[PDB]
């Protein structure tokens, strides 16, 4: 299996378990899965948050919320890039989590940081409408 090399300690992971612990109920918030999540696991969170909390609602089209359409690495990067954009805009927090590193299986402590700020936005019950509209206006 792929190694969680550089950073990614238990105190980062246990903070993500508290941050996502109030948001959704589909994927299990395991130490293993949060130490290096697959794209499908992140897509499960990023679509289920819209269903359960309403954070990032309307940010994806009807085809973008389906992981069999989001099969290509370029589409996976584009899908994560939309979430990263709204999460930074709504929370006011910086993120060093690059969509390319997330899909390649690198920098997983920044993937945890992204999920912790998604947690922050959900705990504050934020509607995200203006930030979602800025990412939609950014479409080609």
């Amino acid at each position: 299996g792929s190694s969680g090399s550089s950073g990614m300690n238990a105190a980062v992971v246990r903070r993500t378990q508290e941050a996502l612990g109030k948001v959704i109920r589909r994927p299990p918030l395991t130490e293993k899965l949060l130490s290096k999540p697959p794209f499908r696991y992140l897509h499960d969170i990023i679509t289920e948050v819209i269903r359960m909390t309403g954070f990032m609602k309307g940010l994806y089209t009807d085809a973008e919320m389906k992981s069999d359409n989001v099969k290509d690495k370029d589409a996976k990067i584009s899908f994560l890039q939309k979430a990263i954009d709204v999460v930074v805009m709504v929370s006011g927090e910086p993120l060093l989590a690059k969509p390319a590193r997330i899909v390649a299986g690198h920098e997983p402590e920044r993937t945890n940081e992204l999920l912790q700020i998604i947690g922050k936005c959900c705990l504050n019950k934020l509607s995200s409408d203006d930030a979602v509209r800025r990412v939609l206006a950014g479409e080609k």
